[PDB]
Order: C-alpha cells, then sequence, then structure tokens
C-alpha cells in the first residue's frame, strides 16, 4: 500500500498524533507491535473486581494540565484519590528540597520562589545554572548534590523515587523536583474506572475520525529512504499474516528507547547517536488478590525493603460501603534490585507484552514465606506498621509460620506481574544523562530526515520529554513534532 | 592479505591461544582493538612509584592452577601477599556458606565435602542439583538463598562481591562460592613488579615464536563466509591506516560479551542468540597518591553509604624502601556507586585504560566525602580508620572547609578506570539464571556458518566455567584449542 502518514506505537502519544493530525485532515495509519492491546506502559487489569494498574494509577492534573485537557476533550474524570500516606541543620524528612534550594542559593525554605518558577525558567535553569562553575546540565544528580555546601547522610534508604543509584543529569532532576515541590499536585487523582479507561474513549473518538486506520499486531522493523535525496519512506512492518512493505511521506516514531535502539542501524547517525542520551529505569508489580485479608481499610503503603524483596508494598481492600466478599489486594512495587528478584517468575520467555496473571505459584511460594514472617513479628510487637485485624493478630499466634506460609498461599485467589525492562519496552520510564543537552536532542529528535531536508521522520514519547516519568511528558513531546508537520 | 589464522582480542585469553597455537605450529595473526597497549583487562600503571592494578591485584594460584602454569613457563613469580584482614541460629560472617550447603543438603560445618569436591562434581551439581523441585541452573542465587528453609536477613549491605542483588545462576554462583570457600584456596599471592608482568612475558616468548605476528591497533568490526558453504571466512579489520580486509580458515574471538554483541549482525543466530546468556558487571577503581597519609601501617580495607564507594583500601609503601613516607587508597566500587564516579572521565568517545591526573573534581569529591568521615574519626574512636597521631590531632583542629584542602594538597597523582566501557562492557560476567552453561561453552569452543567447518571460537572469561577471574579466560582458551587439528 501507500499512506500519508505512518504512527509507529499506539500508545499514549502515538494516538494523541493520530487524534491532532486526523483533526487537521491527514490520512494516518497507526501500526503497533501488540496484536489485541493499544496505550502500551497504560495496563489496567481487572483482577477479583479490583481495578490493578500495572502502570500508572495516579495523576497531578495541575502539575500535568495537558493531561486533563485530553481527559476533559474526551470525556474521562479523575476520581480525586484521598488514600493512606506513609548531621545538624540536615534533620528533616525526604527534603531533597534542601538540596536542590542550596545548588539553586536560594533559602531552603524558600518555597514562594518555587511556586513562582515557569516552564521559560526551567529553560534557563537547564541551559545556564552552573554549580561550583560546571553547567548543571553536565553533573550527576547525585555530584551536585553531594557538593561542598549542599548534603550529606544522601538517604536513598526512606524517600520515593528520586534515582539517586541511578545518578541522572543534575539539573533535569533539579527541574523535575522544583516541579512536584510546587505547593499545587498535592491534587492526587485515579482515572474513573480504570487507567486504561483513557485508552479506550481515545479509540472511540479514534474511530469516529474517517481518516484514520488503526493497525494492531504491526511492528515496524526497517526504514530506508525509497530513492537518495528523495522524501518517499519504506516501511518494513512485520505482522502476524507476514513481511507487509508500506510507504509514507512521513513516519512518527511514537517509540521509547530500547525500540528505537533495535532500529538503530535504520536511522540517520545524527540521531541513532543520541538515543543513549536517557536511561529507561526498571519497574516491575506483581499484584496479589487475597480471601482473607489481615489488615483492615486504611492499612498504609509500607516501604518493606529487607522484609520483602520490594520497595513499596501497598495495601487495598474492597469500599466499606460495598464488600461482597471483604477481599483484599496487595501490589509489591519495586525498582532496582528487587526488580532482578522477581524478574525470573515469567514464565515466557521470548514473549512479555503485557501482565502475566496466575501462571507461576512460586510467586505465592515466595510473597507467602517473606510476608509469614513479618505476621509473626506483628502480632507481637502491636507497634509494627501491619495494623493487623483482631481475628488475624490472634490466628496467626497459633500457626507454625509454615503454616502462616500455607495460610497465606491459600488466601490468594489470583495474582500478576509485570516486569516493564522486558521487550518492547526496556523500561517503565526513561531519565536524561549527565552530558546531556535535553533541549538539543528534543529539537533534532521532534522533525529529521535521511539527508533531503524533508523533515519526514519524527520521535515522539515519554522517554525524550521534557517531563520524563508523566504522560505529560508522552504529551509535551507529541506536541513538538505535531508543530513541524503542516495541514494536508 | 590472507591468513591461517586470525585470533580478534589480545587479552590474556587471545594470546595464550596464540601461544599453544603457536607451539603446535599454525601462522597466527592476532588484532588488537588498541595501539599501544595488550592483555586487556590486566592493567597496571606506575603512579608516583606504587604499582595501581587498575584490572587484577591478588591471585590463588592454588584454586587457579593454569594461571601458576602460565606464570611458571614464563617466569613471572608470585610474591605471597599477606596484607591486611577487613535471626535464630543466623547470627555470623559467612551465614553464606550456611545458605549454600543448606541448599546442597549437607551441614553447614561440612568443611571436608567442600575441600573435596572435583570440577567433575561442579558439572554433576550443575546438570542435576534441584532446590524445591526446581534445577538451580533455572533459579537466582537470590532466589535459592531465600527459599523455604535456607535463610532470611540476606546481608548483602555487608560482604565482598557476591552478586545477589544481580541475581546470578543459582546453580553457577553455589559453583563458584563453594571453589573460594575451600580452605585449601585463601593462599593469596601478587604478580612480581605488577599483575601486567604477566603480559610483557608473554609477549616476550611470544616474539621468539616465528609464525605469530601480532598486530596492535587492528579492530575486528565484519566476519563474512567468502562463499556460501566454504570455510574461507572474510574480516573487516579498522585501523589506524583505515580499513583493511583479511582472509582467514578459522576466526577465534577472544572477546567479553559487549564487543560480540557489537558484531552480533555478523554471526550464526544460534551463537549470536546466546552472547545474553551473561551479564557483564561494572566495576570502577580510582586511586590517589597522598603525601601525607591520616593512616597507620596496617590500616584494614573498610566497606564504606560513607563515601559513594564499596571497598576503600589502604596503602604505604615498604616502609624498607619508603624514601618519601608517601601512601596511596583505592577507592573500588560496583553499582550503583560506579554512577557517581563514571562522568568523571573527561574523555567521552574513548575510554580504553585508566584517566590520571585529569580531571580535579575527582579530587575535590574525594576531599569532601574524606574530610567529613577524618573529623568524625578524630573524636569516635570507635571507628575502623587506624588515624595516625599527627593526623588524629591536626583534623581536630581545622574545619571541613581546611581538611578538604588539607587532603586535596596531598594528593600527587590520581586516576580513574571505568572498566563498565566500551570495548570492555565489564570488569567480569556471570550466567543468568535459566543458562545451562555447559551448553553455550560447547556452542561457543567451535562453530560455524553452516558447514560444518568448526572454523570459529569465542574464548575469554565472559562465557567460561570460571568467571571472575584468568583462570576462567584460560579454562576457555582450552575448550576450543582442543577442537583445533595441527596443521
Ligand atoms: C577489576 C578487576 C579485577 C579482577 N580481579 C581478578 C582477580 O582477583 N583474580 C583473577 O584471577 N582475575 C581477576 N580479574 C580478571 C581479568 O579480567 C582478566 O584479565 C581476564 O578475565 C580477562 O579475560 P579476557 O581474555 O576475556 O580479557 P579481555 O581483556 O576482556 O580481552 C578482550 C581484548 O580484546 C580487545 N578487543 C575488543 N574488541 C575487539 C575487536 N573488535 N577486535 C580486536 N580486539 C578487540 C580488547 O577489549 C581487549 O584487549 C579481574 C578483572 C578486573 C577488571
Ligand atoms: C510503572 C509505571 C508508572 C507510571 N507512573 C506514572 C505516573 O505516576 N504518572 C503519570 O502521569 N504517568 C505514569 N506512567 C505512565 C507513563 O509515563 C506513560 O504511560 C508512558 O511513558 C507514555 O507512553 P508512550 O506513548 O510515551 O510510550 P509507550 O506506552 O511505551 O508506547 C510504546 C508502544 O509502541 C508499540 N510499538 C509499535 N510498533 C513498535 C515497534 N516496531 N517496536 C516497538 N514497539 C512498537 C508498543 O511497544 C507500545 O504499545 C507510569 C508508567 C509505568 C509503566
Amino acid at each position: 500500500t501507500t499512506h500519508d502518514i505512518v504512527i509507529a506505537g499506539g500508545g499514549i502519544s502515538g494516538l494523541f498524533c493520530a487524534l491532532r493530525l486526523a483533526e487537521a485532515g491527514h490520512r494516518l495509519l497507526v501500526l503497533e507491535a501488540a496484536a489485541d492491546r493499544w496505550g502500551g506502559r497504560i495496563e489496567t487489569e481487572e483482577m477479583d473486581g479490583f481495578i490493578a494498574e500495572y502502570g500508572p494509577m495516579r495523576f497531578e492534573p495541575t502539575l500535568q494540565p495537558r493531561f486533563a485537557a485530553l481527559c476533559a476533550e474526551l470525556g474521562v474524570g479523575l476520581v480525586d484519590f484521598f488514600g493512606p500516606s506513609a548531621e545538624r541543620g540536615l534533620n528533616s524528612l525526604q527534603l531533597l528540597k534542601r538540596g536542590i534550594m542550596l545548588i539553586m542559593g536560594r533559602a531552603p525554605d524558600d518555597q514562594a520562589w518555587i511556586d513562582a518558577l515557569t516552564e521559560a525558567d526551567y529553560m534557563r535553569l537547564r541551559k545556564h545554572a552552573q554549580l561550583h562553575g560546571q553547567p548543571l546540565w553536565a553533573m550527576g544528580f547525585w555530584n551536585a548534590l553531594s557538593a561542598q555546601g549542599i548534603l550529606s547522610k544522601l538517604r536513598d534508604t526512606g524517600t520515593f523515587y528520586h534515582m539517586i543509584p541511578e545518578n541522572l543529569n543534575a539539573a533535569e532532576w533539579i527541574i523535575w523536583w522544583l516541579r512536584a515541590l510546587k505547593t499545587v499536585g498535592q491534587q492526587l487523582a485515579s482515572i474513573e474506572g480504570g487507567s486504561a479507561r483513557l485508552t479506550a474513549q481515545l479509540l472511540a473518538r479514534l474511530r469516529s475520525h474517517a481518516n484514520v486506520t488503526l493497525a494492531g499486531g504491526h511492528k515496524l522493523v526497517g526504514v530506508r529512504p525509497v530513492e537518495l535525496g528523495k522524501p518517499t519512506l519504506a516501511l518494513d512492518v512485520a505482522t502476524q499474516n507476514g513481511a507487509v512493505t508500506l510507504r509514507t511521506e512521513r513516519l512518527v516514531l511514537a517509540l521509547p528507547r530500547l525500540p528505537l535502539l533495535k532500529l538503530t542501524r535504520h536511522l540517520p547517525e545524527h540521531v541513532a547517536s543520541q538515543l543513549d542520551s536517557v536511561n529507561g529505569f526498571p519497574m516491575l508489580k506483581v499484584f496479589f488478590v487475597c480471601s482473607t485479608p489481615w489488615w483492615s481499610y486504611g492499612q498504609a503503603p509500607q516501604q518493606y525493603a529487607n522484609c520483602m524483596p520490594t520497595r513499596e508494598i501497598h495495601y487495598f481492600r474492597r469500599p466499606p460501603e460495598a464488600d461482597a466478599d471483604g477481599h483484599g489486594m496487595v501490589l509489591l512495587y519495586m525498582d532496582r534490585p528487587s526488580t532482578e528478584f522477581w524478574r525470573h517468575y515469567v514464565i515466557d520467555g521470548d514473549r512479555h507484552d503485557r501482565a502475566e496473571l496466575d501462571q507461576n505459584g512460586r510467586i505465592v511460594d515466595a510473597f507467602a514465606l517473606f510476608v509469614a514472617r513479618d505476621v509473626k513479628r506483628a502480632a507481637a510487637s502491636e507497634e509494627s506498621a501491619l495494623k493487623l485485624t483482631d481475628h488475624a493478630r490472634r490466628i496467626f499466634g497459633d500457626l507454625s509460620l509454615a503454616e502462616t506460609t500455607q495460610y497465606i498461599r491459600n488466601s490468594i485467589i489470583t495474582y500478576g506481574i509485570r516486569d516493564w525492562a522486558r521487550a518492547p519496552y526496556g523500561a517503565a520510564n526513561h531519565g536524561w544523562q549527565p552530558g546531556v543537552r535535553s533541549w538539543k536532542v528534543m529539537e533534532a529528535f521532534k522533525a529529521f530526515d535521511f539527508g533531503s531536508g524533508a523533515r519526514n521522520l519524527h520521535i515522539v514519547g515519554e522517554a525524550y520529554s521534557d517531563y520524563q516519568g508523566f504522560i505529560e511528558g508522552a504529551l509535551n513531546s507529541a506536541e513538538l513534532a505535531l508543530a513541524t508537520i503542516p495541514a494536508p
């Protein structure tokens, strides 16, 4: 065949491009490597009636305006989330804010200065802000915080996801934190009836657009200019059937770093040379649904780290105004190196493009043992962070740990695991690297070509965005490229 | 041109192949991507008269017989090393041995069983040893230790490089540790006048062998069979001049995982599909040479959080030859400390050896980190810091900003090697859960593009049966040697 515009990748950014480009009236095609699914890192499975987000769960719409706007324009609402909470002059909580504000030269409690910062200011910071003579775009976040007259000590033990041991671009993670440290963005909200709800609504308005053919099961595996000097692109697309060959005047790669690296030979050196301007962090989620929970409503998230190979362990029960069975659900949410523990419980090598539910008992076998220890210890202490129901407090007192194991192992109705470090994602999210001038990459990536000046290839997505980690970045990224695509 | 046998890679295994193949009488050529140097991961720089090993330092010749033998046959001596030292029935140092011996079903004090274990036994372990129904070749080391009736909890926050958070092949790291846990070893030896001494001696006997042309500055960047079905190989070799094109009847890839992955398109799928059967661990060394040390004459290596490092090792001159009283500090670190320091290599693009005295910012940050710890060590005294009386006092009095500067000034020369960098991509490698090592080593020892020619080979530590050590690199060389007939 032949098409005006191909879009490789049907993730949030792939599709926000497939929308705005339809609304200006182009003949779009959306290749998407996955047969049945759409929205990539957006994953919401229903597990014994619980909404289990294998991908994003909450959002800060005040911070992520363009998210709200794609939510609004699509009829997606946001149920505000009200869920549970959690060496001298250096005596506070988290408050890397001290570290940042020292670097920026302000008072370590100058929260007005922080709340007044614009994107325009963030750009001025990233380009021009220095620390001990060095630009911050050239430094580790970890190094800038450890400098003469900053911190140390540095607690990665404790804290949320600040990517200290990954040592990201100082400027870009000073920027990122100065954002989430504004007074707003405490407004925390789920998406009504799942996060994948947003995927659906975007296809339901992307079906009522005539000039859009959505083509699941299609994976871009090649790109050549047809003739030297000319803008016509040859796309090798492998699919279910077999190895088709599309042609287009404009290809949009809505792909994170790992797919792009698998395409690296088929890309201009000047672009392919920079795909390593970001690192993909792995994250891994495990969900267990328990018949007979040991925790009440409002049991706080813990930071198990030791007790379990996990970072966070999150706790869910059905609303107390329902509870048709009284069941509950546990999220093990983990980064490096806990990810390496669980990685190996995906039974299918070769392919892992979505959660594996109820396919390895060994995942429960290891969840059981780890919790079994902790809930014999929590009965006694009572000053343990594990609330523990009266029913559970007693019955555990009596069972021989080896049986507390089995009680929990039996208790599991359904369980699932998503290892986001696996192809074709290779990461839950990405981070700029020390040395990188993000703005040089984002400009090069938004629009490029094989050497005609055609400006008819694009990269879009979170990975090389100005708001990494969030759908907002994926959206900012889509726009940057949209602006370089004229009407038909 | 055209050659009997090319050997890509002039590291220890590349060269032990270039030797034994000369001694059977082939017309060898050794390509080596590095212009000036040989022996790759073997790196020994002289720093204000100190032997600084950016690569291997010590060795266990009892455990590594084939190392001793290549040392002996080359006139390389080993100065035995006598350097400084270091919840219910679960309260010791090497609860690791507890964990292993639980898995293996023996008594956690069965040290005779351990000392009696042969290679043939290690193979039987690899292939057949199970845990809760699962073969260990299929498990994480971390998972096997955390099992019902083993450990937990697991202290990786202590300990010397056990690769728990890298979660390596349970069987292959049970094997690896059961080796270094023999009493037989622990006999620790440096190499006489540096570790790179062994590189030199191997070229000095590799010069007196007529049928060997050594070609530094040459990097294999492609391999095609000349004709479909026929054993003739086309080598694209980039060099100083430019892009020559050799031909050979037999190519030996003495290369770790990362260069082989850069050649992955030029390799048979059946081989390239398995290069990810191992992980390359990054390690990073920084060396500082200090005018006026702050530490005692037996100051133990520490396990520093306190610094972004894992080990911090302490050196003075043999004080029988100490003409200035100087001392040296080795920051030796794994993930994630590696990420802190890696950014202080001033040359992007290329890093094939240590960068000495090329970034003051490395001292600037060493100073501050130690400056804190040695103001705390003046007072507490309940510290591993054997601080000298001269140092204990003078530090008491100086402000941080001056304690930093005292140390910053004290530094004569400093260096950094980031082994995670091309073309090494790792200080050493580890088998992965799922892998049957023995299936990989058999596939790798000899293969071809489909003729049956059996005229390509992979050799080196990375896919060896003794990962981490030169012994593995040597075991690997042999496996392939055995499949190469005499001329
Ligand atoms: C920090 C550290 C500590 C160590 N400690 C010990 C120890 O205590 N005990 C011990 O026994 N061993 C130790 N070792 C082992 C050491 O790694 C040995 O040198 C050995 O493992 C190297 O095996 P190799 O032959 O694969 O060497 P390599 O150096 O990996 O050989 C590869 C060579 O090929 C080259 N090359 C790469 N690409 C190309 C190309 N395309 N064409 C041509 N040439 C190419 C160069 O990279 C290099 O010279 C240590 C290593 C390190 C780094
Ligand atoms: C653990 C986790 C936590 C998150 N937390 C938050 C959060 O707190 N707040 C927030 O706002 N967002 C969060 N997110 C969301 C994340 O920011 C976005 O979902 C994502 O980054 C944006 O999607 P994308 O379009 O950029 O890329 P992706 O969703 O990765 O899109 C890639 C798509 O390309 C496809 N594809 C098509 N053709 C090819 C091909 N040839 N090769 C490869 N792939 C191909 C598929 O791989 C895939 O569907 C989280 C995500 C995860 C996984």
